[PDB]
């Protein structure tokens, strides 16, 4: 334990008068060092001083043992031990500073100068035994609240003085960094609350479905298998399939999966002695709603490419030669215009070549589609020729990573062409729906996953899901591959943004 | 002391699992002043203004009977002297009283809970996992429970509320009667409470007399000296009959108690089926004398569709309206007169009307054709014909904001209302119109002005005679604007309208009233 | 008899004694004191100057002051290497009165969280408090402790404490005819008391709060136009000019908030970066549409703002060269000139907020070009009107609010330049005025200045001499006002320099300027 320049500092006897209850922790969790989450490092001999290798704030969230124990409490209190654990030889050199950041210091860059103006510690790469620190609870209330995110005192490691160091002509040399933490003798919880199960400290969790099994985002077909491709455009701008882990739905994605590539709408219908009947739609809600424009491109589920596409309507004939039939109009969406069809403003039209008079019943109709011909993956015409809102592109994504796409093949009319067509996914509507229903807290950047054999078990490749809801693979080839569609996705851990993955 | 004690008393068991809390210690050191409450305060329990509820055997293991936060609202006293006090600390003490038959049977669990935790479903398995006590429905003498000041700040705010713990009252097993005869007793518990040693205030401030808790009072008005809300009249009678609708959809005379209003209705008693417009004029060879109103605000501005499906005042009702007009004639001979309209705004007809825009339209059978100059008018009614107590149309098959219908009743709850007559044309007939309100003219514009806080759900009231200073009844004023009590007649009740209303306390939804 | 009363008793308060460090020590890191010497001395705050006029009724507010380091310059200079502080201090009011005023006001203690509606004269006496008459001779000092329920303060917010409040009592009146122009001045000074200290010592970062707001050392002739690309000519006020117009472009935050399309560099005005594609069939002559982006290459999407950054916020007909490149060989990239339409017009809907554009050049032969991207920037105007353009066809696009909200007197400084116009008959100039010219809508959003107050005063002095030409109010929102009450324009050399004096509230009155 090393001298820093601060006081002590008071727990439990400073809650005691105000707190109902103060509650014992399990002796033999005081004797073992855990890892913390988002506490690991690597230092090369190409970074420059001033980076930031590590910032962990104080709290429950540090152990696991902790992190389960808050769920039946009300508060908590108390100090911290931490180890850190550096993996260098005698022949290194560079130097490491580890500051203690009060709880209300503004958020920002920081510099080598200014990170030696806090209670701190320099270290040599060339350190034996970890390194131990205090984290002490700097506050100006009595006891914090489990289910609330407040600010404690932070931990925070950067680079002071680069490392110097050989390398062999295969792998270069790196130096590693591990951080591990206990409660201190004085820590304790407040109130025994009953146990909650959806608290801030719960881990993502996938479904156990396998993707042979799943609904595809943007086609209402199954997923026939998921791939990758440095071909195709590596920055795509769908409107369907994007979710946030958190649990928001981005662009016009519909909570569930039969609302995908259809939209509602009340039809009129206006025989013309030219080309001849066309129906006109004024769109609505799937579910039954009023149309608002706001900063959606369209109403949920609408299709989002350009082609063009059947659909098929239930409709009611007034006079008397029959009393119920079942229509096929066609939907124009090519860059050709002519007809102005502005989805936004809550509007489209469609037409057939049907003679005579065909005087319909306007009550309400929803159109799903038959087939398209002509498919392109661009975007449609959500307004007249003028700009919408809508949701941002795919990306960034770091150099050497490339999307991972579940793909799924649909219907086709057009004679040129003749082995098929192929849409693109970025996630299954199970996994949007997961999502969406469990409203998870996202802690960093990004999730570590792994797919894995059902039964044998081999691992056949690690990826990296974003909080915006796109999957990266770090792939290094010049075709197209495949995988297998037999697999489980796995969540392992939160990662940093700059995380290097293993290569295919 | 008592009759045969074949029952509890004392419920000497709680041993509760919790420690002793610091109160005005912590905050004297972080004061600027030297406060103190007075030493006779501390002496005596006195009811609660939220000390009443009821437990009946309609009720099912699981409802909430009370939940009280911790606070100077729990007590009348320290209830008016925070108004002169920014800061409050420390415990109280709390009494229940609840001491029913002795052929009565049940269980009910009172809990501690914590500041944080989250409101709203509290399911019966969760409230035993809580610092409780368990106590029988046949106990005698009251349960004394303390309430703790458990919080992670030196003092609290008087005004604006903050976390704090609370307590909780739930029926853990249902009520049941032994007896032989006809029917199930109804257990009336009362809560009463006092500070402990350590409670105090912080800070002295201007006593100022709309704050947050205070109390809802009501004007000291007979009803037959009160307006009508729905019709320009006095209000005549005092009402309860199930044979009328239950659940009204009136748009005038709607009201919330902590001063909102809902609907068309206005804050004077003028307004009530009158409406300020334009006014021009046209003559045709077919109908005769046209007239077109676009209808403004009655204070001189615009007219614009918003949240309401008309603009305030407008007739609710259906049926056709006979009205007076001032005009202006350029003719030599005369300058002023007043002419007699009629309109008709009950089931739709042929005829172009669109209240979107404001557009009201009247016909009249001339020979002569008039000229005349458009300008502004205001029509208060005369005369009702074929009146209909429903809504008229407002955009012609098309859905429009409107008031919720009103309601729901508990079983055997029934809608009071005030009634009026109006002047009606007839042909063959001779009964007098009659409509019904939920509140008159003068409780709107007392909620619209004093701008009340509520506390739970609804107003206990009780109807007192002044002439001989007899209660008549107790009813149940919901939040939203009205009157409820328990009747299980066929035929319609009629009551006195030289009583006053007496607010008694705040009560949940769930509060069973006595027959009538 | 028995006992004295005596009817004259010096004022006093009676406090009870709040505990700082003393609560803090156990939570807190360190604790950190400062220089004995601090607690010596009476100094000026940065919120420090109010004046009473006989326009000011009873139950106005003249000033309210927060508890904390922010009202000594030697506290708001040590805080910026803490992040927290405890304990009460002492102020100090002056008043600049005379034997013809008659007028009495309140001071009193205000604790937190009562609530912050509006206070009457009445409940004003309630409070512990002073009762100061205009006349006074002699500084007249309160004590502000340190009411709260936590243990310490954090520096980098204002969060809640005691306030100090000052309002008329009584309305000034003077025995003089009247009305004239008389105005007490009232300043405020303060110092620490015998219990304060800091927290936790943090490296000194300069850009915190409690820094006092400051202006660039440049001249206005060495300045550029925040609405028009040229250099900054005159600077004037006039009252027969639109008080309150609704301009577009140049418009900033003191806190650093761009609002508007104002963009940052004075490079992006009145010039657009779009993708144009041109075409000429049977008789729609050669059209160039233009799909817009931003300046800086990033894509386009209709937000908050009702155009692209620095697009043109004035009505008229625009001139405008574009390097274009032609197919044919034997001329490579050129410079066109296009006309476009600003304003209204038939035969065509522009809609810039929808990122859509056309122009119009003339032609005889074919002359074609190719498409790509293209940068637009002006070069002349015709039919030029300070109204905001068509930014849609028929609909309200997000637009900042106009300018207000003056006090009686007050007009609003102009900063004026001239452009390049095309006429036929008329041979006078065209110019367009600015409240806040270019590098002063920059150094905002590069300062992330807290504004503490409600207006700024500034000085505007000579280089060489010194003299003083007016005194004027630089409110929050971005612009100056001044107090004058003539009826022709009036003109300012623009060689002087804008220095801050403090912060002032609304209904500070500003000494009126002329001749």
């Amino acid at each position: 334990e090393q001298a820093v320049p601060i006081q002590p500092v008071a727990g439990a006897a400073l809650a005691a008068p105000a707190a109902g209850q103060i509650n014992q922790i399990d002796p033999w969790i005081f004797q073992n060092f855990v890892q913390c989450p988002l506490g690991e490092f690597s230092i090369s001999p190409r970074n420059t001083p001033g980076e930031i290798l590590f910032d962990l704030a104080l709290g429950p969230g540090l152990n696991p043992y902790l992190a389960h124990l808050s769920a039946m409490y009300t508060g908590w209190v108390g100090n911290m031990e931490v180890q850190l654990v550096l993996a260098g030889n005698a022949f290194t050199a560079g130097k490491v500073v580890v500051a203690l950041v009060p709880p209300y210091f503004p958020k920002g860059s920081l510099t080598t100068a200014q990170i030696t103006c806090f209670p701190h510690v320099m270290c040599d790469v060339r350190t034996l035994e970890p390194i131990q620190l205090p984290l002490l609870d700097v506050r100006r209330v009595l006891w914090h609240a489990t289910q609330d995110q407040e600010e404690s005192m932070r931990l925070v490691c950067m680079l002071y003085t680069p490392l110097r160091t050989n390398s062999p002509g295969d792998e270069s040399f790196v130096v590693s960094g591990r951080l591990l933490s206990k409660p201190a003798a004085d820590f304790n919880f407040v109130y025994l609350t009953p146990p909650i199960e959806r608290t801030i400290y719960r881990m993502v969790d996938l479904p156990v479905i396998q993707p042979r099994l799943c609904t595809h985002a943007r086609w209402p077909a199954p997923v026939y298998g998921l791939l990758v491709d440095p071909s195709l455009p590596s920055n795509p701008q769908w409107q369907n399939g994007r979710v946030h882990v958190d649990g928001t739905l981005l662009g016009t994605t519909p909570i569930s999966g039969s609302w995908v590539s259809c939209f509602a709408a009340e039809a009129a219908y206006e025989f013309q002695s030219g080309t001849g009947e066309v129906a006109t739609f004024t769109l609505i809600e799937q579910d039954g709603s009023a149309y608002v424009p706001g900063d959606r491109a369209a109403p949920l589920g609408y299709p989002d490419f350009s082609g063009q596409l059947e659909i098929e309507i239930q409709t009611e004939t007034t006079k008397t030669g029959d009393k119920l039939k079942v229509t096929t109009f066609e939907m124009i969406l090519g860059p050709t215009t002519n007809a102005d069809q502005a989805p936004y403003q809550g509007r489209v039209f469609a037409s057939v070549t049907a003679a005579a008079s065909l005087d319909l019943v306007d009550g309400r109709v929803r159109a799903v589609p038959r087939s398209i011909y002509g498919f392109q993956d661009t975007i449609p015409e959500y307004n007249d020729g003028l700009l919408v809102p809508l949701a941002p592109p795919i990306g960034p994504f770091l150099p050497g990573e490339v999307l991972l796409r579940f793909r799924t093949y649909m219907r086709q009319i057009d004679t040129a062409d003749a082995a098929a067509e192929a849409i693109d996914c970025a996630l299954p509507q199970e996994f949007v729906s997961w999502f969406a229903s469990n409203a998870f807290t996202v802690q960093s950047e990004a999730l570590l996953l792994r797919y894995r054999n059902t039964l044998t078990g081999q691992l056949l490749f690690e990826c990296k899901l974003y909080n915006e809801g796109y999957i990266a693979l770090s792939y290094s080839g010049s075709g197209p591959l495949t995988f297998p569609t037999d697999g489980i996705f796995e969540v392992v851990s939160w990662v940093p943004r700059l995380y290097q993955l293993a290569s295919v």
